[PDB]
């Protein structure tokens, strides 16, 4: 297809790839701190989301490689493309971490919604890929919110 | 046990935790670029090592939490504690990536050997944990080298 | 091997053997008092630890016999080698007993850490045996603490 | 039932609880020293008796808790309530240990027969519990004697 | 890692490799002479130890190859690195051969304990490998001694 | 049978026993150095031959014991009876090691052919035993040669 847009598209995806790696490192981080006896509801809530996100990265990576470029998911590439602030907690409790996760998902969902809009004129294939992820990410966020409450 | 050393130990482990997250992001990165038809030997070589490393992080994370501290595997924490340079390739080929991986393992094995020496007087439990990892990491490196050749 | 050290080693192990018998009598004691309907989490938490500790004694006993001496796990030998105070509770509740258990494990882990240090120059085999136990004992203590909280 | 006798009964049982813990530590002690190639008959003879005795303690402990008191099977409580002398051997052989075991069972059976007589007017339930144990303990002693011979 | 020590380590392992090949040729030798009807206890005692030792060599060989050197288990290399005297018997009986085996294990355990001490500053990985072997070798020796008796 | 020849026969077999132990130590040696990714054909070629040779030794050992003598497969006995030179390689490659193996088999097959001729007048039983081995040894050599090529 188009040699420029392919670069434009690849750079959007490449950012989304880093959004995911960032998220599933963060997911694995919240998982490690929230592992307690009354917190069993949550430690299990995170598990499938970790696997699901890692899967999303794999889809995006494979999509980048299909477009001709090479995927980057090295830690340098994550901080560089990363938009929002690192996962800080005010306190070490279940609800703090949930609240904090809730905001990371606000971050992820928002940047995704952005890449989707940017792709409207560039590549509707890669768009539909990201639209799919968003439904589920937005879905998981609901599950975190409903716990807070 | 001892309140200072526990901080000294935790900070050593915390670094090792980041060594691992860095490695298995890197492993997943080399995996994504080396996925080709004549490269099938390698794409499968990486697979078990990814899982194995993620497991190592989980052990270290759980060990940190046992000592009373909280594990950090957020992307910020990776670059901060990271010693060597980001995974750069000169070229996009199987042997370049192998060679590059080989050096990352030199990096990982060396910092691990260091944490092990530093722990000799601090915490022989956490040491034996890391000694175990090293045998296998050093083992996998051999497998990468033997391919180069 | 060396005829003196073997006596030095045997006497260290023999103490560890008594640490274990003391612990799994204590574990079985806390188990018997904490057996209540809202306390089901805990009565089941203790079960595997009892079996695991009895196993540790069996390893140590068998190690003593391998070194040429005879193991002693008679009740006299337990009080004699025992370092810390008998398991007293302030009150008969779940959290009192947990708190009390937590401190017994502080006791056990500390004496073990000691035998490990003393064995650094004497017998690295018997050391590695005890290093292994410590990781798990320290692990179980975490599980008790996380309940208190 | 009666508030005094319940204290009288509990204190009898509590002693029996300690008789058992003492016995199955002793059983596990004789087991550890008698583990040899021509001694295979015996190392296997002990095994089921250990499990059986630990079971007896569990019955007695649970009976104490049913009467309202709390069971004590801590090592201090064993030496305190213990009547006869600690398990000493003249020599380290199969028949010495058997002979020594034989006498410990004389000790156990005699104190049990006592608690049974004392309970004749106090609590026929707890009595029947102990009468049952005695038949089997007396049975196992026979098996030890028949080996000596 | 370090280019000298790697040579120092390799030469220690290489000696241990030869200790093992020497042992499991010796084990297979004692096995062949002790194969009699009343000697069935022993002919079966040796069997698992042969397999276990051959396994030890394979671990050490593979460890040497991991360090970059090439393993040598040719018969020349065995006599050269061998410390103690060849397996001579005074008489052809079960107990002579056991006694003789007992001393070979004294030899093996002692040289292993040595390589372990020498490795304390050189390579704690390869050390832990040898510490593991020693526990079991020392264990098997016990089984031989307990037969003599 | 005949008291001298039995000594003559035993000493021929005893040499063949050492030929085998020498070979399957050598086989296990070539196996350890040739374990590489493109070398998978070979690492698997060696495996069954190792087992097969160890089996040959067991047959010969058992045959010696049947004739009244005692088998010797100690490392001293191997170098003493050994005819040809120790397994040296010019280089560490697959084809060098094959070539080197090829020559060891020339050595083994030749000494076997000799023991067979020497046994023509001494013991046709033990001969037929060795004739059998030769067919297969000569067979395996073919497989090594066909690889070189
Ligand atoms: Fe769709
Ligand atoms: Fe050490
Ligand atoms: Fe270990
Ligand atoms: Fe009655
Ligand atoms: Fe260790
Ligand atoms: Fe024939």
């Amino acid at each position: 297809l188009s040699d420029k847009k392919a670069s434009d598209v690849a750079d959007l995806l490449q950012k989304q790839l880093s959004t995911y790696n960032d998220l599933h490192l963060t997911l694995k981080h919240v998982h490690w701190n929230v592992v307690g006896p009354n917190e069993i509801g949550v430690h299990e809530m995170i598990d499938p989301q970790v696997e699901l996100v890692r899967g999303y990265a794999d889809e995006v990576a494979e999509r980048i490689a299909t477009l001709g470029k090479s995927p980057k998911g090295t830690p340098g590439a994550i901080i560089k493309d990363r938009t929002w602030d690192d996962y800080s907690v005010e306190r070490d409790t279940v609800q703090a971490h949930l609240a904090a996760l809730d905001l990371v998902y606000n971050g992820v969902i928002e940047d995704t919604r952005k890449s989707i809009e940017k792709l409207e004129d560039l590549d509707l294939v890669s768009q539909d890929l990201l639209i799919a992820h968003a439904g589920e990410l937005e879905k998981f966020q609901w599950f975190v919110r409903a716990h807070l409450e």
